[PDB]
């Protein structure tokens, strides 16, 4: 049930939730997929993560216009890497309010990214401070601790079986944890398990670079990270 729209792919995961997928050719290595989410919440649409580029992210907004036909109220991006924040200009051009971890926004210029318009901050237990995430509807944002990057955050979709681990979680068939260039290998395992504990009701785990998996993806990722300590 994958729908193609331009160079992007869209898959419905639940009555009010879709996965968006965009690709970037990396020289010598080929096209890399990156996933994010689109959530219908009453009379508005919420987006998790941009596509790799501005042009691709504009196509997400175009797809939303056609298939859902409701205004995009806000977007949350899960850390300061190109696959998650590469298309920020397309959102700001459309007047969509954007949110990121304060640390992601602090890092964005160093990473060549455009910072989100707004900053999220987090309690010592990892849950977002409600004052920084107003009107997020079903999006429950959790900072699990450093892992894939120092700033990585995760999102559960309230009222569904779905939680989004971003680039922190790999699927149960994954060989490696991928890019460890920016990673915290000491705390990764604990951060992956913290994401699992934060969303115990989630049975469908969506991640950046694999099709949705079961909760086994969290545990398998944690046990791979265990060996990096
Ligand atoms: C380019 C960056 O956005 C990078 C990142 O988020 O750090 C992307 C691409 C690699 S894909 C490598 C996975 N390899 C699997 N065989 C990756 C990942 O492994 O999570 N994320
Ligand atoms: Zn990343
Ligand atoms: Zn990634």
């Amino acid at each position: 049930g994958d729908q193609r729209f331009g160079d992007l792919v869209f898959r419905q995961l639940a009555p009010n939730v879709w996965q968006h997928t965009s690709y970037l050719d990396m020289p010598g290595f080929g096209a890399v997929a990156s996933n994010g989410l689109i959530v219908r919440d009453g009379g508005r649409v919420l987006v998790v993560d941009t596509a790799w580029t501005d042009d691709q992210t504009a196509q997400i907004l175009n797809w939303i216009k056609q298939e859902i036909n409701l205004p995009v109220a806000l977007a949350v991006v899960t850390h300061a890497h190109q696959d998650k924040m590469g298309g920020m200009d397309a959102l700001h051009a459309a007047g969509i309010a954007t949110y990121a971890n304060a640390l992601s926004n602090q890092l964005a210029p160093q990473e060549g990214m455009v910072a989100a318009q707004h900053s999220l901050t987090f309690a010592a237990n990892g849950w977002v401070e409600p004052a920084t995430a107003p009107n997020f509807g079903p999006l429950k944002v959790f900072y699990p601790g450093p892992g894939h990057t120092s700033d990585n955050i995760t999102v559960g979709i309230d009222g569904t079986d779905i939680a989004f681990g971003g680039c922190l979680i790999k699927d149960s068939k994954a060989k490696s944890l991928g890019n460890l260039g920016d990673a915290d290998t000491e705390h990764y395992a604990a951060s992956a398990r913290a994401f699992g504990a934060a969303f115990p009701k989630a049975s469908m785990i969506v991640m950046s670079h694999s099709a949705p998996d079961s909760r086994a993806a969290i545990t398998h990722t944690a046990r791979m990270a265990d060996k990096l300590r």
